[PDB]
């Protein structure tokens, strides 16, 4: 089947990609970076994120695999030949993780695999947080982060967020340095939203925001609304062997 | 239909219960505290918790309503006559929240509407946390809290936990004063588990634990295992009008 | 004695300043915004911060008073005539709060009354934290905040910092969204440093930083070192009546 | 000079103590556990805490040394012979850390080297926090912890407290699972108090408290007041070589 391999671009990753390409050549197994059914990323989570964003229009057609030279991998370099062989035989099942939809109105829509965050253009950050049309809080602070379940181990975690198992179709909102006093009040806790709940951020002053979607960070001017919802689209991973999310978490954070 | 009313036992709550009983007398609408289809609690969340635990064997037969003299209410005293009338007409729909199953092996099983917590008998607290048979961490600290989604606003919140919408069938584990240094390591983040994930606590030293289930707190001796799972049983509420969970959260925590 | 009055610039503050100027005219009591012995700020803490930075070269000659139209005030508008009279009689004692020295080497030196923070130019933020020449941690995250004792109620608080009584000559370092995993480690706790302890931040990648000092925020390029120490200089307040720091904290945060 | 050695009581610690006693026998250097000038603790911080509490009446006469078989040590077993020799020559300087005074009125007074905490007898915990006679907050939650500067790395840290350098004569109050909503309010931040500030805890309901002082935990009945102040007494350590507090912190928490 059709496949491609992205690389981090250092000497180790490129050489490992070339050797895999040669290994796939022994099967067949066409290399195609236009319309692949399998996308292999060799590098770190940054590389994997770039891979995902490179093919975010063909998510329903692709299964992703990651090699870690690393949360979204999966595979070590020395196991790469085993991977070539298993991938060749099609000895794998597919696992789907939920994604986050960000809509910015002035409409621009973005997909996040990890999170989408909002900060001012610098800038005291003040927004009204509206949940399913109900005014929930006026947030004052450094910014806000909306994470997918697989993103919960990333920026979310650093902000005091809960780790959520990715079989849960949800998104989680965390505060960055919220101001709380006698006058200003936020909830001061992460919030976990189900699919079909809509969280809207509305400007108070100040309509210019620095908006991130995974690695991408761009200044948006004249914003009327930032809207979050769990996406209808999912990312598919190829697997291969049991590597439970909680084991993956243990390995990345405990030992 | 059959109904009963529990009261906090102060003068305001009892008098309000008597007046409701008289109001229900005008319809019919039998009072029955043995096998009711409707349980009305007048007091605070403590009263509501007692009401739930009083009828935890007939959860699939009962719809609960709360009057707040108050997170699980619902109703103010001055609206009580409206409630009598709407309840009388059956002008209501049913909402279900998920519950937590606690199993203690030496088997004793408990249902929690809010949370189940574990602390030592005093006592350095040290347990191994096992998730679906995988050893995740050795927890050292003051204790652990496992919360339902509606419990997330209670003890969970105080411990840095996320608020979860109760349409999500999950349970959330929070740490109490975890010790983290060069030698001792916990995840240091709340964890959100889906239905059918099992979290087991296993003793390291020390087999005596103070175990709470909502209001109930009992010392357990010679414990082999404490097991958490999202219950197959649900609590049903009667509603009546739109009062969204996030609005309820706003009202209790923001203003 | 010589005095000046700064104003927030809204209609209420200007009018209140004019009336005070007229009140001081009845005594004498020269207005002098070049070399004042007394600086009155009418507005909020922003106004007070601007006032402090306007005269940071004559700190040892000035006593500051704040009117709140407000943590650094002190006075309500309706009490302004009492203030004019007490100030006129010299019926006041002086209270001194410690300040923070920031040195940026490529040397630029800054004084902070609240805090000095560091973030990347955008930018993954990674610095080595060196304490009295000992390499303490490599910090990865969003940034760092170094606060004076009176700043502890501001940005510091939002970041999980302790509130310190300003009779303690210290500075306190807080983390912004620190990354902690199996590979990356920070202390994950605020740190309180005495006078004569030096905290140095050293670049790892990346030598461009966005550095804040109270309200001022500027991008610094080609940085070799950022150095923090409790300053030898102090801010003096005029007081007037007992208004204890902990009472001030209660009033701003509790009720 | 007069000395004694406490041991953890395992085979390694006892044998190491015997060998040190023999080493000291070669000098002289009388062993005296009644009125020693030097107290050596071999074990962990628990052993060191027991050593401190064993001689808390002769603190102004004793210098403490710790051997770690370990925050309050100082020394590894393999260095013990070097210690015997340096101690013998008197090649050491003295470092003093501040302590906490706890007073319980119904007066019982306790000294803490680490912390003094308060929880209910089980028991919703509710107390009024009074600072220098001013009513600061009504605390509702699991309990409170008051830490010395050297205790800041212990229970304090686990509760989100700041690490304070022990050259600062202070005490720090941290919350255990504080309840904060629309009705109930705490400061939600650690508080750092200078010497001569008095923090008083006053019962609201409920006059029975479980009070800890380092390792000691006792139920107190019919309490009118719990009073905290930085003690006039200090603990003295013998040193020997440079081992800075921040280095000690690095070694215990970073690597
Ligand atoms: N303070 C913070 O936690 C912080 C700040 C900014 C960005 N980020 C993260 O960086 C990501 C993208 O940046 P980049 O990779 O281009 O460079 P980067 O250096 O900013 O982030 C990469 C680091 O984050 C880790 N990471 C990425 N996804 C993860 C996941 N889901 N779980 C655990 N760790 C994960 C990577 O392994 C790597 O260590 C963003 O999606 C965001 O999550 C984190
Ligand atoms: N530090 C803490 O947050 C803490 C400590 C112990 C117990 N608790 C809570 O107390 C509950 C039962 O105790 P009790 O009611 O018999 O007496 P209690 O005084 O210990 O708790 C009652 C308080 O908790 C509130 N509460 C109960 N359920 C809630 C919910 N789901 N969301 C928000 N607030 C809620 C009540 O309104 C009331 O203010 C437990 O289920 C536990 O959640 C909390
Ligand atoms: N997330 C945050 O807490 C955050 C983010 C950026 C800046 N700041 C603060 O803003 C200050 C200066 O900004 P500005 O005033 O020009 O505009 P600003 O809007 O960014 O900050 C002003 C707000 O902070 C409050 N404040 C200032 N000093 C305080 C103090 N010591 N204690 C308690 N509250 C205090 C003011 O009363 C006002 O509500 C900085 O010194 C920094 O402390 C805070
Ligand atoms: N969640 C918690 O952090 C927690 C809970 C209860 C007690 N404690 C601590 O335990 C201490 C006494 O108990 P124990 O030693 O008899 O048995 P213990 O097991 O309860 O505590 C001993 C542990 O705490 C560490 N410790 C002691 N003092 C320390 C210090 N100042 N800095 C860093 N770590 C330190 C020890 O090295 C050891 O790992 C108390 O003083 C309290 O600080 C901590």
């Amino acid at each position: 089947m059709k496949y491609m391999i992205t690389s981090k671009g250092d000497e180790k990753s490129d050489l490992l990609r070339l050797n895999m390409i040669a290994g796939f050549g022994e099967y067949d197994m066409e290399y195609d970076d236009v319309e692949p059914e399998i996308v292999i990323s060799i590098g770190g989570d940054g590389t994997f994120l770039s891979a995902f964003h490179q093919y975010e229009e063909r998510l329903d057609e692709i299964a992703f695999i990651g090699i870690h030279t690393g949360f979204y991998a999966d595979w070590r370099p020395a196991e790469a030949d085993k991977l070539v062989k298993l991938l060749a035989k099609g000895e794998y099942q597919k696992v789907s993780y939920p994604l986050l939809k960000t809509t910015v109105k002035y409409e621009a829509t973005y997909l996040a695999l990890n999170e989408s965050t909002v900060k001012s253009s610098g800038g005291p950050f003040v927004v009204d947080v509206v949940i399913n049309d109900i005014h929930f809080e006026r947030f004052r602070g450094d910014g806000l982060c909306m994470s997918t379940p697989s993103g919960t181990t990333a920026y979310n975690k650093s902000l005091g967020g809960a780790l959520m198992h990715p079989s849960i179709e949800a998104m989680q909102l965390t505060e960055m340095a919220s101001i709380n006093n006698r006058v200003y009040r936020t909830i001061g806790s992460p919030l976990v939203f189900p699919k079909h709940h809509v969280v809207s951020l509305q400007p108070v002053n100040d309509k210019d925001f620095q908006i991130s979607v995974d690695h991408l960070s761009i200044l948006h001017r004249d914003v009327q609304e930032i809207r979050y919802e769990v996406s209808a689209k999912k990312i598919h991973f190829a697997r291969f062997r049991s590597f439970p999310f909680w084991r993956r978490v243990h390995d990345s954070f405990i030992e």
